[PDB]
DNA sequence: TTGTCTTATCAGATGGACTC
DNA sequence: AAGAGTCCATCTGATAAGAC
């Protein structure tokens, strides 16, 4: 399971990166790249999903998925309901 | 195999809750 | 009581995986 390479915390809204690579919480990550050390010890209006990543909001102001907000700022229209993937997909990015 | 398309997952911006 | 400095969830934007 993924782990903060800094305090140890597995929950965090958004997970970052170090220079090298590796894995910090979004509080750690914020703090190593703004301070330069290392920092001391709801569903959707359009698809009515309740599970994503990384919630985000429409020209009205309404909650959106990642996936229904991204789809509409490349199509202007909202994500149809014939497109909704079933669970849960994950990727293997890499660094650089 | 090639390119297109969707959208996970990274990074930066913002703003409210907090401390000095 | 008013302001600047700090923290960090939550937002928008960039990058790019990976299925089609
Ligand atoms: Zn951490
Ligand atoms: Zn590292
Ligand atoms: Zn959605
Ligand atoms: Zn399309
Ligand atoms: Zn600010
Ligand atoms: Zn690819």
């Amino acid at each position: 399971a993924r782990e903060c390479v800094n305090c140890g915390a597995t929950a965090t809204p958004l997970w970052r990166r170090d220079r090298t690579g590796h894995y910090l919480c979004n509080a750690c990550g914020l703090y190593h790249k703004m301070n330069g050390q290392n920092r001391p010890l709801t569903q959707c209006t359009n698809c009515q999903t309740t599970t994503t990543t990384l919630w985000r909001r429409n020209a009205s102001g309404d909650p959106v998925c990642n996936a229904c907000g991204l789809y509409f700022k490349l199509h202007q229209v909202n994500r149809p309901l014939t497109m909704r993937k079933d669970g849960i997909q994950t990727r293997n990015r890499k660094a650089s």
